[PDB]
């Protein structure tokens, strides 16, 4: 016999303190199984199942159609931000699902009756000089040549003649509109060419493939894709009379889960907008305004939702909380909605102060389904903007959308500062999922369902901090440290 | 007393105050006696404690003399502190004060206590730099 | 059903812990009106009635003759 | 040409001063066909290039039999160390 040792999260949360993931930790079980063994798979919505639990947050610094696409890739999602156009939007969103791997999105072409001229500028204005031409100078219409470095490079400066330099259909090496990467990669192996435009029976273009993308094909076997193979898009929806058309577009676009996106969702507005979305398009997936009590929970779930976003106070650029005295803490606020709303099939998404994969684990074992992230994400290479330096180390823009640069008397709730580079999501997200396998391992968790039955089942078990050990639990007596 | 934030009075308001007195927040403005001046490029203006020494002329001193940061006029602050009052009545739904106050003392309203890692964790945190 | 979260002002001053602003929070409740709507009236003695609750504090860096009126207009008061 | 150096070095540099040409490569890089694919990645690794022309003899002044560069590496499989002639003829 053994006696227990430590507290359930039910014992952890009846003291009402305010505790937040830095005021506990999970106690150690038993090992009979290896990290790489550890099953991530997590639900989304009642119908959306990802095999990550990781997203990216809606923030116009964030997610646009590159974080989107690279999330998808590596297992996760994004949500497309609405800090701009209802029409830019729904582009982004297109530009998401119409990806495809090794294949060109949105190829450059032209018309034989343009100039050698034309494909200097565009070579100046995009960076490449590999232009097919056709009939009507666009897709979906007939072949007829294509134009390189190499048929430009000898020509007389003076020289502006047109095109047909254009090397003829005859001439060209194609292949059908039903071509398969491996085919793709025969062809250009015996081709040695650097374009393989892909045209339909009458010749028609619809796509083509670089040789240097071909080059760095990668494998993907954890991609979030949707029936047809395409990968999976969110958006972010406000609550006013303009989201109407905001969400007719979007669904154009083919968009496959809205999030509403407010600070307090618990309002006669959001219920208005919840019960529209699921009259007009029944087949939409919507998760439901920032919560963190229960009775918040409740009225958007009677609403119709199928997910539910909770947080209120705790990401890294926010001050509501300073300045309404509205909030919670956020290890109390995953714990309490995640424990009602499962009665009812309800994920949630904890979003908000995940700064380390140690939160990550703590807030996926207190019941969270999924975790954002705005700030972990901010400052690699697919966010939205550009570098630049300050005092030698590179850094991007990260603001709230409660911040005055963003509403561009209004009453700010967030502030704009700037992240170190990171590098890219592709090379980022493994080493985040490495961790989440070793904290689930190191507790003796081979799946997060496993992990979240524990805890609900008592078996899992924690212990508080005092400032004492949270202090010992950093680095500390050393003389300098890297 | 101790009123710094916009929270802070929302917070005096629940807790069943009916007015709230500010001394920090409103100096520095056009409006408080004294003539503006310059230290370091920043626009300043006194402000002390009614037990300072320098506000007496054995005594002992009770409290302490400073300098606040302009803030502009009266004027343009008071309606920003409304705006923000406002808003978080709103936020805890409560469509006035009384309405607030009598919440509180039905059991209505909820609080939640905070660990100092809760009330760092209500901060700006986790940025290199930030205005 | 939906069980009750957090505590009444009452349980939250029970433990006397000393508490001041930055120890707690308020929770979020049910919106159905807007923000301009919310009234701020409020009694500042038996028989006065302000529109504001904001008053400036009687020191000598602070109210004088100007920051009185400017209360007053803006709708609190000076001392 | 500076003397702070051996002899035989300030000569080669005189060399290659003399034998300069407009537009053309000075000291080709060459290889015979029974190198490896191996070779070639590790000519382009410590030299910067891969066009690489073939010789019988591997060197110059011999028949020349083909070329490999880049294109024709570059779909390979790593595992592969094969012989050249991958070489055009
Ligand atoms: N959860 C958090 O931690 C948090 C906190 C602050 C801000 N934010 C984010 O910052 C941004 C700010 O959003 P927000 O809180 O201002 O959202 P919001 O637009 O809902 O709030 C602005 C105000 O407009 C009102 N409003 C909304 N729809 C209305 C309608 N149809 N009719 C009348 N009034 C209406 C709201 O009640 C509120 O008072 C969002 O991106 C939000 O997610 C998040
Ligand atoms: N027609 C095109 N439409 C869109 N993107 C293109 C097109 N051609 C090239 N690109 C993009 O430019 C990248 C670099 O081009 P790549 O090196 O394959 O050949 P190229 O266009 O001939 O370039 P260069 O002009 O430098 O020789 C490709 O990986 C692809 O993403
Ligand atoms: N699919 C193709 N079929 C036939 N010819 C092609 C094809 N793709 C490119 N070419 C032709 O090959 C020649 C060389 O161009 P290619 O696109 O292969 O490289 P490039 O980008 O011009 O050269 P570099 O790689 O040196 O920058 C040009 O005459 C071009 O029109
Ligand atoms: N066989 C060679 N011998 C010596 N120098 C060479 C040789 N091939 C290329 N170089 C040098 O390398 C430079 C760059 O090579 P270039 O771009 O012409 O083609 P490449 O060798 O096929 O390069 P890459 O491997 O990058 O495609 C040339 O300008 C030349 O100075
Ligand atoms: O302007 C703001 N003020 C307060 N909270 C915000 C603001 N913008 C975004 N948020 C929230 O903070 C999250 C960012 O998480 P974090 O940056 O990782 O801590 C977002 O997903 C929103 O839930
Ligand atoms: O000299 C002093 N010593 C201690 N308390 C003072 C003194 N002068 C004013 N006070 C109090 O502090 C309040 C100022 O509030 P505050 O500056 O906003 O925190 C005044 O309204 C007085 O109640």
């Amino acid at each position: 016999y053994v006696p227990e040792d430590g507290l359930t999260a039910q014992q952890l949360f009846a003291s009402a303190d305010g505790l937040t993931y830095n005021d506990f930790l999970i106690l150690p079980g038993f090992i009979d199984f290896i990290a790489d063994e550890v099953d991530l798979t997590s639900a989304l919505t009642r119908k959306i199942t990802l095999k990550t639990p990781l997203i990216s947050s809606p923030m116009d610094t964030v997610t646009e159609a590159d974080m989107a696409i690279a999330m998808a890739l590596m297992g996760g999602i994004g949500f497309i931000h609405h800090n701009c156009t209802p029409e830019f939007q729904a582009n982004e969103v297109r530009k998401v699902k119409k990806f495809e791997q090794g294949f060109i999105t949105d190829p450059v072409v032209l018309s034989p009756s343009h100039t050698v001229g034309d494909v200097l500028e565009a070579k100046m204005r995009h960076g490449f000089s590999g232009i097919p031409i056709t009939e009507t100078g666009t897709m979906g219409s007939k072949l007829v040549g294509i134009v390189t470095s190499r048929d430009i490079d000898f020509l007389a400066e003076k020289d502006h003649t047109t095109l047909l330099v254009m090397t003829p259909r005859i001439e060209l090496v194609v292949a059908p509109a039903g071509v398969t990467l491996k085919e793709a990669n025969e062809i250009l192996q015996r081709s040695k060419k650097g374009k393989l435009p892909i045209v339909n029976d009458c010749d028609e273009l619809v796509a083509i493939i670089a040789r240097t993308d071909l080059k760095k094909n990668r494998d993907y076997p954890l991609a979030s894709k949707d029936s047809q193979k395409q990968l999976l898009c969110g958006a972010a929806v406000g609550t006013r009379e303009d989201d109407k058309y905001r969400l007719d577009l979007l669904t154009q676009a083919g968009v496959d889960v809205i999030v509403l996106d407010s600070s307090q969702g618990n309002s006669v507005y959001q219920i208005a907008m919840v019960h529209y979305i699921k009259q007009k398009y029944p087949h939409l997936q919507v998760i439901g305004g920032n919560v963190v009590t229960a009775a918040q929970a409740k009225n958007l779930i009677d609403a119709g939702v199928d997910g539910l976003r909770v947080g209120m106070g705790c990401g890294s650029i926010c001050i509501t909380q300073e300045v309404m005295a509205c909030g919670r803490p956020q290890g109390t606020a995953v714990y309490k909605v995640a424990e009602y709303a499962r009665r009812f099939g309800v994920p949630i998404i904890a979003d908000g102060g995940i700064q380390t994969v140690g939160h990550v684990v703590k807030a996926l074992a207190l019941g969270a389904s999924t975790v954002m992230m705005g700030s972990l994400l901010a400052a690699t290479t697919e966010a939205p903007g550009e570098y630049f330096f300050s005092d030698g180390v590179r850094l991007k823009k990260y603001r709230g959308m409660g911040s005055l640069d963003a509403m561009e008397v209004k009453i700010a709730q967030g502030v704009s500062g700037s992240i170190q580079d990171k590098g890219s999501i592709q090379k980022f997200v493994p080493y985040l999922i490495a961790g989440i396998q070793h904290g689930c391992q190191d507790i003796g968790a081979r799946s997060l369902d496993v992990l979240r039955s524990m805890m609900y089942s008592g078996e899992l078990k924690f212990e508080k901090r005092t400032m004492s050990a949270q202090i010992e639990g950093g680095v500390h007596g050393l003389h300098s440290y890297t």
